[PDB]
């Protein structure tokens, strides 16, 4: 029943993640070999060193990330996790560690075109499976195509192909694939935000003591200024 001396025993704590999300959490060349990083990741990091143990990192697609959490494959899940109110019917959350609003990547050439929700209605537009940003699209604009894919770097892929117009996403990583990709853009039209809903880290109910420890760890990262710190550095880094 106490998750703390579980993971103590273990020695590792696993966290279930989706590495397809940069700056939160996506594939970089360290060294060497392919190695998982990101602000999810340091954070991780962070509340493994302070339980003492390893930090065993369990990546997947982020449709299967709350599942694994619930059916004991990983301790956590951190994948820049929504914190909605359905999900907390489920699961116990941290904290939020960070909060951000959410955006449409689109082609630079589309900016002006873009401009409202009708024009958006109008166009195809992707989303990730089992995602807050795919839900917004579903209830805010019913009118529109909607193409739901898996992976975040193939909704990416679709739009630069031009089967897709619009990929929304968590503005981060939307920033971050404008930030390092010469034909893509941030549109400056947005949908209607579920107020609350940060980042947080997902628990398995009745984890008290290990939620504890999480906490502490977040309060201590979000008042020394140190999440945003880690999402800046890791948009320093290259994706695989
Ligand atoms: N690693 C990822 N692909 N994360 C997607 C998160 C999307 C959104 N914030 C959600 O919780 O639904």
């Amino acid at each position: 029943q106490s998750a703390v001396e579980a993971i103590k025993q273990k020695g590792k704590l696993v966290v279930a993640t989706s590495p397809d999300y940069a700056p939160f959490e996506f594939q970089s060349l360290v060294d060497g070999k392919n190695q998982v990083v990101g602000a999810d990741i340091d954070m991780a990091q962070a509340i493994a060193d302070e339980l003492g143990v390893k930090l065993e990192i369990l990546s997947m697609s982020f449709d299967n990330v709350l599942t694994s959490l619930q059916t004991g494959k990983a301790d956590l899940a951190v994948a820049g996790i929504s914190a909605t109110d359905e999900r907390k019917e489920v699961f116990d959350f941290s904290i939020p560690y960070y909060e951000n609003k959410i955006s449409f990547l689109v082609h630079k050439a589309d900016v002006e075109k873009y401009k409202d929700l009708t024009s958006l209605e109008s166009a195809n537009i992707a989303a990730q499976k089992g995602t807050v940003p795919e839900s917004m699209v579903k209830e805010q604009l019913p009118k529109a195509q909607l193409t739901s894919l898996t992976n975040m770097g193939e909704a990416v892929n679709e739009l630069q192909a031009g089967k897709i117009d619009a990929v929304h996403m968590d503005e981060p990583v939307a920033l971050s694939y404008a930030a390092k990709n010469a034909g893509l853009a941030v549109a400056t039209v947005s949908l209607k935000m579920k107020d609350g809903d940060a980042n947080a880290v997902a628990l398995r109910k009745n984890s008290d003591d290990l939620k504890e420890v999480v906490d502490k760890v977040i309060q201590k990262l979000k008042d020394e200024g140190t999440y945003q710190s880690y999402l800046e550095k890791a948009a320093s880094l290259t994706e695989v």
